């Protein structure tokens, strides 16, 4: 089996993208986040607290005849920004672009931070990271792509996003027409739940390439490319008048500037990310201060290679016995 979706982002930065999900019989059609960095399937439900839903799609499981409670069973969730999540279970059919899944675990959110409230775009996330850091209590649940991987014609999943564009999630087939010149594939470190890898280098602009080991994740649920504080000072000193601002939470830099490049190394190969991707606009409405798209991690604990550098390329998330990473640029 296969399943193709298309993917859309919510506002004219790409600050999230969301995708059409099915869920239930008679289908309940909600946009979720996929999320490369966790794996918890959670969604807005009758169960909300009131309050706390503002705008979102709601999925119901009494409207829907093949939705079980899993009964006894909690989940709950701490995203490395702040937000969270939590409330109880049920199983139901979820499909994605045409790609079913009977008995999957969904997690109706009793309780949502404000940040979540105030994203009315987003109906829940859809975790695409390992099981291993399912948050459902007693028993741990398998993501989508867990549940789907032995049906599939490839035990892969593909993600294509796009630069202020709507892009593309496959899964169990990689589409050579989506792609430029070849896909390099890179090794994945399970051991801490996330697709886990190693970049070898970054350039800024039309600089050298500097060869050196970036260990970091691919996140398709995080905005924006955090790296270490050594490689971030090197790229915004190549724009006049960039700073970083502890006031509004990391680098800004003058509207008027035109960013350079970033490209990072995977394997032999590179990987361009246009300076217009780095551009996240006015840090308030009408500044004339704008806010980057490469952050420094150092306050995070780990590199996360978010959207503004996936959307760079087209990247194959392999979940074979030993899973590995391939990017190509598109
Ligand atoms: C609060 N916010 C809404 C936009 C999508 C989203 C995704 C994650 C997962 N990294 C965390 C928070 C969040
Ligand atoms: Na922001």
């Amino acid at each position: 089996s296969t399943g193709s979706a298309t993917t859309t982002p919510i506002d004219s930065l790409d600050d999230a993208y969301i995708t059409p999900v099915q869920i239930g019989t008679p289908a309940q059609t909600l946009n979720l986040d996929f999320d490369t960095g966790s794996s918890d399937l959670w969604v807005f439900s009758s169960e909300t607290t009131a309050s706390e839903v503002d705008g979102q799609t709601i999925y119901t499981p009494s409207k829907s005849t093949t939705a079980k409670l899993l009964s006894g069973a909690t989940w709950s969730i701490s995203y490395g920004d702040g937000s969270s999540s939590s409330g109880d279970v049920y199983t139901d059919t979820v499909s994605v672009g045409g790609l079913t899944v009977t008995g999957q675990a969904v997690e109706s959110a009793k309780k949502v931070s404000s940040s979540f409230t105030e994203d009315s775009t987003i109906d829940g996330l859809l975790g695409l990271a390992f099981s291993t850091l399912n948050t459902v209590s007693p028993t741990q649940q398998k993501t989508f792509f867990d549940n789907a991987k032995a049906s599939l014609d490839s035990p892969v999943f593909t993600a294509d996003l796009g630069y202020h564009a709507p892009g593309t999630y496959n899964f169990g087939f990689i589409d050579t027409t989506a792609y430029t010149g070849s896909i390099t594939y890179t090794a994945v470190s399970t051991k801490q739940g996330f697709w886990e890898w190693t970049s070898t280098g970054y350039a800024v602009g039309s600089g050298t390439f500097k060869s050196t080991s970036i260990d970091g994740i691919a996140d398709t649920g995080t905005t924006l490319l955090y790296l270490p504080a050594t490689v971030v000072s090197a790229y915004w000193a190549q724009v006049s008048g960039a700073k970083s601002s502890s006031s509004v939470g990391g680098y800004v830099f003058p509207c008027s500037a035109t960013l350079p490049s970033f490209t990072f190394g995977v394997g032999s190969a590179r990987i361009v990310i246009p300076g217009d991707y780095i551009d996240f606009g006015p840090i308030s409405t009408g500044s004339s201060s704008c806010f980057g798209g490469i952050q420094s991690s150092a306050g995070i604990g780990i590199n996360i290679f978010g959207d503004v550098a996936l959307k760079a390329a087209f990247v194959v998330f392999n979940g074979a016995t030993t899973p590995t990473l391939g990017f190509a640029s598109k």
